[PDB]
C-alpha cells in the first residue's frame, strides 16, 4: 500500500497557513470526463482540497470491492491504479501522480509514466488509465483554479 511522503500536506492546510482567502489561494480539481458524451460537458470534479493524497482506481457499479477514493468506471483500470500526491516541496505546494504498478500503465498526457516513480502535474495536464487510448473512455484533468 502507498506510503505518504514526510512533507505530504492537503491544499486546505497549506494554503490556511498562508491566511489566504478564496480570491487569494490556489484550489484543485480532478475534472472527469466521460469521452462519450463528452460535448454535454464534465461529468463529474473531485474536489482535491481535503487530503494529501488521493488513490485513483477501477469502480464501475456493474460483487465489487472499491479501495480507490477517486473511482473511476474504467473496465481495464485497476482497483488501485495510481496516487495523486501533494507535497510541500521545500516550502511550495507541488502535486505529483505516481502509478502503483498498474497492470495497463498510467499514462499523462499521452506519454505512459515509468511505475512506482512520482512525475509532478501542471494544470491542464490529462491522465488516461491504460497505455491503450482504444479501452479509455475517461480522461482526468487535473487543474489548478
Ligand atoms: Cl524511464
Ligand atoms: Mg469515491
Amino acid at each position: 500500500k502507498h506510503v505518504e511522503p514526510q512533507d505530504a500536506i492537503s491544499p486546505d492546510n497549506y494554503m490556511d497557513m498562508l491566511g489566504l482567502e478564496a480570491r487569494d489561494r490556489t484550489m484543485y480539481e480532478l475534472v472527469i470526463y466521460r469521452k462519450n458524451d463528452k460535448d454535454k460537458g464534465p461529468w463529474k470534479r473531485y474536489d482535491l482540497n481535503g487530503r494529501s493524497c488521493y488513490l485513483v482506481g477501477r469502480e464501475l457499479g456493474h460483487t465489487e470491492i472499491v479501495v480507490a477514493d477517486i473511482g473511476i468506471p474504467e473496465e481495464t483500470s485497476s482497483k488501485q491504479h495510481c496516487v495523486i500526491q501533494f507535497r510541500n516541496v521545500r516550502g511550495i505546494l507541488k502535486c505529483y501522480v505516481m502509478d502503483l504498478d498498474s497492470s495497463n500503465g498510467t499514462c499523462l498526457n499521452n506519454v505512459v509514466i515509468p511505475g512506482a516513480r512520482y512525475i509532478e502535474l501542471r494544470s491542464g495536464d490529462v491522465l488516461t488509465l491504460s497505455e491503450f487510448e482504444e479501452d479509455n473512455d475517461y480522461e482526468l484533468i487535473f487543474m489548478n483554479v
